[PDB]
């Protein structure tokens, strides 16, 4: 036996690439397009991969993939919508009081995938802001019985939502909250320390976000959720990834970083069950999205942009194939589940390696002369 | 008491971040938009931020936006305009004497942003040049009552420039001097010890400027002003950033890095405040903007392009714009003044990251068909 | 003879350049056109280069030009044409288990280069399955009696490659595997160790492959076919470069790398010997070329896209210009045959050096109005 | 006299800056438009500094402008022309030896910039091949009298080529031969221990050379032309720097690294003294310009391309803006000779700084909407 008595079960397993604190402590500010996840051993089938990942410290869904709050993505019909595949909704807080109270009373009023209480009503979350009139919201979506509130700033770090968090953690001991945005550690501890359930972690790498270019705030996405993450399992607390998000790759890697849910803005934008409908520039079938920094909101400044993307059909075409990618990434990664790909991960058995440009443009498709691209 | 007597008032605050020497000690030439600001703690509102700024060692202003004297953006008329809101201007120096004479006299002989002197008539500057029958100017300038001058140059650290320093001083004890340009410490020095005021630090990088693709001469901007800056502030010197101006983003994250005021030439051009007048290609109303190493000044070697810009209609409309996008930068990096944003970036306190370039084309709008983008 | 009792033959040669271990150490991914090797000293012609080059254990070929088995690339005619010039074929799987059988009959029931087996019929491989009803594949594949077959696969690394290894090793000694695909040192341990005889290397660089871009698995493709040969070697175990490939010069600097052959799947698309024929869009006359990840291989993710490219003709007037690429590519590094080019890479003599993106661009062709490219 | 008996003369000098060597021994391949050079301190005018440079051991000349021995750039025209104006040209090879042979002697047998020899005829150079039967040229172009001589090739570490030199320097030995091309030291060594009598340095990086992209050969330009001036500078051997030159500033920048001449291939093809004649495509006046590489200089390899670039007029008015531009760099540089920029550089007084890509972009023109870029 004494080829066990060496070392003990364990093979060689050769020093092939970098982890997780080798690559993210050499400075770089890198983001998701800009490395990759170097692969492991399999022994097991891709179906039987389990996705379940956690929201907040009570929250857990069968799926990771939550959307965020704004308003020309999420209502209440794709709250519903990602209810009944696992997700999470959250409704934007871009309109009056009263519709969004009636917005979150018309989902829980409503597959194998729950998501759904211990009374059987769907979860669904919503935002809240931070200013002091928002008082009289969010006790009107306590009536209506919200569980899960996303506390919506540019800044996270601010009196004023650390003053909401110590305001609704004294009336509403049950009721949840999620801090954000954070990009740092600093932030990220000066939110747990208040009482912080959960955070989202990602300022200016959205889709819509400018505030990189005209605030100079912000970090790079990558860097700045496996920083978060890393800061926030010290204190057992799930991170929510949002902005830089265009594919099923970024999302995996995403939450391969330390993540537990990642929150999809704009690949989530534009589908049946987002908000205003269908239009038409030079026949192609696309619906408007548009952040809340754009000026369109309602001497002020702006953050965010308007614009338009083509449509990607219903989610529930979708999202299956966004959890077969998940599940495809997390089996040739070499992982039965999430939790043990960030088990992998901060143990170091997991591996990345940073990734140059021409390595980047050779990563997508080269050297031919037109394609059809279709995922699925 | 014992939770004081470990540390004392300053909780632990992780070590997430880069400060600015470890940044700019790594070898890498970065500029604005290669790097950005990690925010901090925010405990007051956007209104109060103070931007208080110092532009030479008497003269201090209420905002730090300053013009670049060329002939295609700033005459009297954006001088009064940018003295009406606290800024100042300076007039180029291509055109005859008398000219410039009239045109400083015109100013001076004319809303609570002042930056207007101890007899209330308005700060305005100017620039002169340094050959020797440029004394025939700054004498008439200074009958005319000029209160700062631009030793405006190429290369900053000539014999003239220095001698011409040693040509005022003597003279016009009153009078203050701006040198430049600089971008390196060396040259810094050998004008500082001459008796200059203030400099302006950054050759090459401007909108115009492509004598670092002809002359091989320069170096990037950020790392000039921020090591020019952290050179000055050893004698009590203000430095003026100019150039890789095109955003409220990079003139904030400009002044972050230890430049007092920052010096805006192509984002203030083609204004209503702006010589000639606008014309038209392609429908788009667009004014002429042309720097002085343009051949158009009037065996010769050329440093210039001449070119055009659109429009951005009044200052008056535009600069409150720039001032509320430094006052939400100022307020999310977390200090209540700039003087308190150099303070926090020389003591380690505010801090940094590297960015690269696949973070970079994240950082601005993207996987999106068309987007409108208004910034006010 | 003092002088050579010094150093004893050899001169100073003095160190300009990098090893390969300090290029591939530094931990940046990098890949084919981020690379360039030095030359070094030439004292011979350049058509006595011997570039034979060992594929499996037991199979040497006279070129390293091997293609790569997808069902829009090669049959048994191209088979048999890449037989005559030297390279080996092999033949998709995707098809029925008699199309492959007849097809694998149809190469060896069949000009130097001669590639054919000791009783004088063609070397031909092809590729198999790893699912458990692929053994009624490879069993009438060897009663058509196909010498090497690749255990073709997203990941190499599985439990089911492993049992179809040792499922072959026991029934068939005399046939010869390919397993793949690996990037790193470890399932490139996990497979020779099951007996594995060459192995192919690299995935999600292909030029069809998305992988990267959606599963977020994969590494670079210089720096795997740098470490999966060099632990390879450990154990005499030969392997195959597969995509990234879009000139002559990446397959020399591929298997200067270490690799002993090289997979072409896309630069050996569109020609005379490829599947179904020729078509037209806007006046080019190109060919469809597809991977198996693309949803056109017959709830599913996809993995690869659908496309085509521009015709180069037939491959007989084709990889005598690849050859006389190697060829002079051997030339001026200074080797007379590919295993002098490995023992001088290994050896530390061949060195390198990292090529950054300004000197990519001016690699290539830059300042000039219009050109015409033609390679032979 | 304390303040002169701390340190001597010299002043304080702040480090700002890095030097030759520690630029080029990170080991990143910079290129010329990926670094750029700081000021420093001028006390003289633009027009008394002297550009005297040497071509070889006993040939200097008035400029350090010297041309490319192609078919499409230079005959005895652009000779004269340039012989006229200080430089040295070379006739291409790519002709009878007869059409060589009169082609020298037109020139031989025809303002200040004189580069004439001791008869007051003019300095002209050529290109020999390597070949055992252009011993049959040569010895022609020696009764036509020709100067120097260039060996001519892709690859300057042959045994033919040493056996060329060894065949040269025994039968002529007043004339005199430029080895190359090289790029690293080794061969650098390998040439001049044959007696080489001054090196022309860069493979690869020209504007026609795509060797790099087929036979992974070469290296980025401005370490080569660092690193082999740096080399061959211990045994008194001038270099001379191809390739890579679009500007004024890339040879500017390309001389201050070590080398003394430049040679210049696209910037000067295109002219009236430029054989062949102009022709039109979309009405702009262009003259086609080839490399030997090209399939067109007359089984076979291609290592260049056959192309067309806009014409500049003629070089009498070209030139002159040339020398200025090399002039204001060696004024802003700060030294009075191209001598004193060699000495301050090995000195390590003269100081870099490495460049990243988006201080390249900002480098030049940007964030305007169209520009007229005119250079005299
Ligand atoms: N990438 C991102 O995550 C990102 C980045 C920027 C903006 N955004 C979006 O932009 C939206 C608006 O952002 P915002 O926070 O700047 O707008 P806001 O109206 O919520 O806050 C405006 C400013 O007032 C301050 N503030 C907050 N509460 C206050 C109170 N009681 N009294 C006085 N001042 C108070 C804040 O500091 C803030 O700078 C957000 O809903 C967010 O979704 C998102
Ligand atoms: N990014 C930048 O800041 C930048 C860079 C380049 C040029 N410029 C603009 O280009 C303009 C002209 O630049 P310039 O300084 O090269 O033109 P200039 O006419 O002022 O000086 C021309 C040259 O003569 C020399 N000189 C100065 N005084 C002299 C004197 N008495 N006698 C003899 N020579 C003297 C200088 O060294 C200079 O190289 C400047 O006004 C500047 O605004 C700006
Ligand atoms: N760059 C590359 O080299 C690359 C990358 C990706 C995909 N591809 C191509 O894509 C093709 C298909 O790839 P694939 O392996 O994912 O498809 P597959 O049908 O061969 O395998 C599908 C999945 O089932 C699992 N599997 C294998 N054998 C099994 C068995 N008996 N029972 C249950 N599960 C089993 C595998 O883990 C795999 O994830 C391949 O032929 C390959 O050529 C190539
Ligand atoms: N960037 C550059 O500087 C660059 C790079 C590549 C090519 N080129 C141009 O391409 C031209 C041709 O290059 P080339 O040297 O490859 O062509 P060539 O005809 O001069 O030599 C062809 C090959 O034969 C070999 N050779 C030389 N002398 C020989 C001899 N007596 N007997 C047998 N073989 C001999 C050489 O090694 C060479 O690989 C050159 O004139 C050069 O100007 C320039
Ligand atoms: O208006 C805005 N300005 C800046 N960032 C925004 C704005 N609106 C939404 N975001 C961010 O963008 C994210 C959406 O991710 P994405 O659309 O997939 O890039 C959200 O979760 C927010 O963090
Ligand atoms: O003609 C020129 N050649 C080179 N640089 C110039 C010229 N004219 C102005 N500049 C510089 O460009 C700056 C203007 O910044 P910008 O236009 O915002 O890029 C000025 O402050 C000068 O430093
Ligand atoms: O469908 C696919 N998805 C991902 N990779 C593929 C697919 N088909 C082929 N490949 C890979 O692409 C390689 C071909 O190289 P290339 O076409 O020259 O880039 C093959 O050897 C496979 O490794
Ligand atoms: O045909 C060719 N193939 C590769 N390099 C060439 C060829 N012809 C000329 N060159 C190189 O290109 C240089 C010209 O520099 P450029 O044209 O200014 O980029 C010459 O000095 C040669 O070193």
């Amino acid at each position: 036996m004494a080829d066990y008595l060496i070392s003990g079960g364990t093979s060689y397993v050769p020093d092939d690439g970098l982890t997780a604190q080798q690559l993210f402590n050499c400075g770089d500010g890198l983001t998701y397009n800009d490395f990759l996840i170097l692969p492991g051993y399999i022994d097991f089938t891709a179906d039987q991969v389990d996705l379940t990942s956690a929201l907040t410290k009570k929250i857990t869904l069968k799926t990771p993939l939550v959307s965020s709050p704004m308003d020309t993505v999420t209502e209440a019909g794709m709250a519903i919508a990602m209810a009944l595949t696992g997700g999470i909704g959250f409704i934007h807080h871009n309109c009056t009081p009263e519709f969004q109270a009636n917005e979150v009373r018309k989902v829980k009023k409503y597959y194998p995938l729950a998501s759904k209480d211990a009374k059987k009503q769907l979860l669904c979350g919503a935002a809240i802001g931070t200013h002091e009139d928002d008082k009289y919201r969010l006790d009107l979506l306590a009536q209506a019985g919200v569980d899960v509130v996303v506390l919506d700033s540019s800044q996270g770090n601010s009196i004023f939502q650390i003053n909401m968090i110590k305001y609704i953690k004294d009336k509403y001991p049950n009721l949840q909250v999620i801090g954000g945005n954070v990009v740092t550690a600093a932030q990220a501890k000066n939110l747990i320390d208040a009482g912080v359930d959960a955070l989202r972690v990602g300022m200016g790498s959205g889709s819509i976000c400018i505030t990189q270019e005209v605030l100079a705030c912000g970090r790079p996405q990558a860097t700045a959720v496996y920083k978060v993450s890393e800061y926030a399992r010290r204190f057992g607390v799930p991170v929510i990834a949002d902005g830089g998000i265009q594919n099923v790759g970024h999302i995996a890697k995403a939450l391969a970083l330390g993540a537990s849910t990642v929150m999809m803005g704009s690949l989530l934008a534009a589908t049946t069950e987002a908000p205003g409908e269908y239009f038409f520039s030079d026949g192609i079938r696309l619906k408007k999205y548009r952040g809340m920094g754009s000026l369109d909101a309602m001497i002020k400044v702006a953050q965010g942009v308007s614009g338009a993307v083509q449509d990607k059909g219903s989610i529930h075409k979708f999202v299956p194939y966004l959890i077969a990618g998940i599940q495809h990434s997390c089996q040739d990664i070499g992982a039965k589940s999430l939790t043990q790909v960030r088990a992998m991960m901060y143990s170091g058995e997991l591996k990345f390696e940073k990734r140059t440009s021409s390595a980047q443009v050779e990563g997508g498709v080269h050297s031919l002369h037109s394609y059809e691209k279709r995922l699925f």
